[PDB]
């Protein structure tokens, strides 16, 4: 018998079902009430019980013997309840204890390190401007200390009922855990190994900028603050989370002399805003022939800060409302250029949400996790080029000296490399709880631990199991997977290096056309290659729609190392020459206890 005829009558039903629940949850997260986050649990709540229903329905259906896969793919996947595989008790409590985390991490608000009266300093504008600016070790422990335990500590016990659930939710799937959930949504039982393989090749890269980074550190704040072979100190390296550095290239860069690729400020001084930034945005897309910003976007997005004293969630992100050209995003932009390829990262999601409008609801998603995070950061790493950036007047006079192009890698290195081994951290981390790896005593070390194991990183004071700091981390918090941007990270530098091979850009032969200097930008074989690729959204596993990109079906190493090739090659003379220190000792900042007060 023929279900498609099932299957497009439910498609079409959940998507505007799935319509319902978004508008309550970009509600509740634009203002975040009682009453918002009351209706937000309702809505989901009810379309949990029908997606229940229309799970024991599928039953009639036997598509384990069908013939045709897509029909045979959507069932599979329309038949995989998450959470909502819970019975109506535990979704409800799942729902709040998830409330409770995602609201304490928006609500945070912390005294002003030098005035006491002020206490309403909130993370997304003030804390995250003073992390990175400031260079006063003690007032970033300060800012540090104040907010891992408001964002963290506070929400320990709802975390641990979190993964309860989230694992009961798994096995009622017949996962093994949350952990094989979300690994699922790569379609391949050899993944998490591929990671750690690529993880191995890279790391060799990673230990050259971590003992180069720490060796100006202690040479700027001194060896009582900063120890040689010691793991550096967060707090230091210009971000809550240490996931990126470039924020501290005013004291690291090799080359604070040669131009420095800091278009921030001369942003600022011309008067750009967060409007025209998303236009700029809007642009590339065009450019490429990619699809152009509807209407309900400039008239739904909120692109500033609301003025009002209202609590609203702040983290960046693009919403799809799954009807048609109803797209909208969130942010609290500012004028810099780290705002600016945000921006860009985040018309990325919009993009892949209108190239797959047609799509049947099921398959309005991407292919594998990491393709979303992916699309708009490709176009970033163009924009970040000395040409592009040139081109659009926002660096003046610019000279590609040799070692103005060391910057221009450099500056990318603190984002891109150093970023690989914090995501992986992230979920390798939710991923031995979910797996009842960890003894609860231990929770809080095993994060550090594996923060030390892998990054050279630790907090700037002891912490002790006491204290719970996973939570100061938004996904952590707002339950959202991670491992998507790692894998970002990755393939988003194989799209980038065959765009601009498409685009007449870049030559693996001849020089003067580098891959740290194509822009693709206004490139139609470019965006073309993205349209083959986006317009599939989730209809076929991932390496088919990767292949749809440039012919080619594996993820691999193949795109980072080859683009920072100059740099890692520039840095081993450099350590030499400064004789500095690889490789790190063991961290002492997670104990437990001790006090002076007898
Ligand atoms: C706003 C995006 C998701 S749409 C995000 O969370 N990102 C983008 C890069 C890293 C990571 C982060 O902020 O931790
Ligand atoms: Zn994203």
């Amino acid at each position: 018998i023929q279900a498609k005829e099932y299957l497009e009558n439910l498609n079409k039903e959940l998507a505007k079902r799935t319509n319902v629940e978004t508008e309550a949850a970009w509600a509740y997260r634009s203002a975040i009430t009682d009453e918002n986050e009351k209706k937000k649990n309702e809505i989901s709540a009810e379309l949990a019980k029908f997606m229940k229903e229309v799970a024991s329905d599928t039953t009639k259906f036997q598509w384990r013997s069908y013939q045709s896969e897509d029909l045979k793919r959507q069932f599979k996947a329309l038949t995989k309840l998450g959470y909502a595989a819970l019975p109506e008790d535990d979704y409800a409590e799942l729902l709040d204890t998830l409330s409770a985390m995602e609201s304490n991490f928006a609500k945070v608000k912390v005294c002003d390190y030098k005035d006491s009266t002020k206490c309403d300093l909130a993370l997304d504008p003030e804390i995250e401007e003073v992390i990175s600016k400031s260079r006063d070790h003690e007032e970033l422990a300060y800012y540090w200390r104040e907010f891992y335990d408001k964002a963290g500590t506070a929400v320990r016990s709802q975390f641990e009922r979190y993964v309860e659930l989230n694992t009961k939710a798994a096995k009622l799937n017949n996962f093994t855990s949350g952990a094989e959930a979300w690994l699922d949504e790569y379609e391949d039982d050899t993944f998490e190994q591929q990671l750690e393989d690529i993880f191995a090749d890279i790391r060799p890269l990673y230990q050259q900028i971590h003992g180069y980074v720490r060796f100006r550190l202690r040479k700027h704040y001194g060896d009582a603050v900063v120890s040689e072979t010691g793991p550096i100190p967060m707090h230091l390296l210009g971000n809550m989370w240490a996931q990126q550095w470039s924020e501290i290239a005013d004291i690291v860069s090799p080359f604070p002399e040669k131009p420095l690729v800091d278009v921030s400020a001369e942003m600022e001084k011309q008067a750009y805003t967060p409007l025209k930034m998303f236009q700029m945005g809007d642009d590339f897309f065009t450019s490429m022939n990619l699809t152009k910003l509807p209407q309900d976007f400039w008239d739904k997005s909120i692109i500033e800060k609301p003025t009002d004293g209202r609590d609203l969630v702040c983290h960046a992100s693009a919403w799809d409302f799954y009807l048609i050209d109803d797209v909208r995003i969130k942010q609290c932009t500012r004028v810099t250029q780290d705002q600016l390829f945000t921006v860009h990262h985040e018309l990325g999601h919009i993009q892949y949400f209108l190239q797959y409008q047609h799509q049947p609801f099921v398959y309005r998603t991407g292919a594998n996790p990491g393709f979303h995070e992916a699309v708009g950061d490709v176009l970033s790493l163009s924009v970040s080029t000395p040409k592009h950036l040139e081109k659009i007047g926002l660096l003046k006079d610019y000279v590609r000296d040799d070692e103005a192009r060391i910057n221009q890698l450099f500056l990318t290195a603190l984002d891109k490399i150093v970023f690989l081994p914090f995501a992986f951290t992230m979920d390798k981390y939710r991923w031995s709880l979910f797996r009842g790896e960890v003894d609860k005593a231990n929770w809080n070390c095993a994060f550090w631990k594996l923060r030390d194991e892998y990054s050279g990183i630790e907090p700037p004071v002891v912490r002790s199991e006491k204290d719970f700091d996973a939570p100061a981390k938004y996904h952590i918090s707002a339950d959202v997977e991670y491992l998507r941007y790692l894998v970002s990270f990755i393939i988003q530098f194989q799209f980038y290096k065959s765009a601009c091979i498409k685009a007449g850009q870049y030559d693996p032969d001849n020089v003067e056309l580098p891959l740290d200097n194509c822009d693709i930008y206004g490139s139609a074989r470019a965006g073309a290659a993205f349209h083959n690729m986006l317009s599939m959204g989730a209809s076929k596993p991932w390496p088919d729609a990767l292949e749809a990109f440039n012919g080619e079906r594996i993820m691999s190493g193949k795109a980072i190392a080859e683009y920072f090739e100059p740099l890692r090659v520039w840095l081993e003379a450099e350590n030499i020459k400064n004789n500095v220190h690889i490789g790190w000792i063991t961290s002492n900042k997670c104990v437990s206890s001790h006090h002076h007060h007898h």
